[PDB]
């Protein structure tokens, strides 16, 4: 069973604004998503200090980044602490509607969209690049979800039928058409080590064929 949902307005704003302003550095998605990763990964390690079973679900604590140039899909796969499905449909476990007035505001004083992420709704930036978003996610706390959606002012959620990840959260970039250089091994490279140097967790870049 499929879920529909209307996005609330700022965030419907926010995403129409990133899918259409005129933007050249399209690659800050990549560090926002990673970013997020990071985030998680640190909340599942926190969590764990006090009870060890939470990792239960899985010891390793990495970032993955998988290209697949035939189905025009660049996959970013965390093994942090997952999100619930209310996480989800509250907008993926942000305060996305104050988050996008402090944004899409201080875009007007003297701000870029690269900064985004100091907002708390980097997450968006996939647009930049993406038609569609798929979010795959499991908590420990409950079961697997996907969430989706190609804007347009909705997202769907529903029970994941898919591979169980065991714990953590996948985020899946249907790219648009003339974005693909995000699928390239060296673009790739590129873009981590100059934005994604420090984070504290192992970036694998899968390779393809
Ligand atoms: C929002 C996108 C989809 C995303 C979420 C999670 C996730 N799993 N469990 C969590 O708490 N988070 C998370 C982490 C950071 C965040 C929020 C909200 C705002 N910031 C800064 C939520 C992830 O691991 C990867 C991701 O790309």
């Amino acid at each position: 069973e499929v879920e529909t949902f209307a996005f609330q307005a700022e965030i419907a704003q926010l995403m129409s604004l990133i899918i259409n302003t005129f933007y050249s550095n399209k690659e800050i998605f990549l560090r926002e998503l990673i970013s997020n990763s990071s985030d998680a990964l640190d909340k599942i390690r926190y969590e764990s200090l006090t009870d060890p079973s939470k990792l239960d679900s899985g010891k390793e604590l990495h970032i993955n980044l998988i290209p697949n140039k035939q189905d025009r899909t660049l996959t970013i796969v965390d093994t942090g602490i997952g999100m619930t499905k209310a996480d989800l449909i509250n907008n993926l476990g942000t305060i996305a509607k104050s988050g996008t007035k402090a944004f899409m505001e201080a875009l007007q004083a003297g701000a870029d969209i690269s900064m985004i992420g100091q907002f708390g709704v980097g997450f968006y930036s996939a647009y930049l690049v993406a038609e569609k978003v798929t979010v795959i996610t499991k908590h420990n706390d409950d079961e697997q979800y996907a969430w989706e959606s190609s804007a347009g002012g909705s997202f769907t959620v529903r029970t994941d039928t898919g591979e169980p990840m065991g714990r953590g959260t996948k985020v899946i970039l249907h790219l648009k058409e003339d974005q693909t250089e995000y699928l390239e091994e060296r673009r790739i490279k590129e873009i981590v080590k100059k934005h994604s140097q420090f984070i504290g967790y192992p970036i694998t870049l899968f390779v393809e064929k």
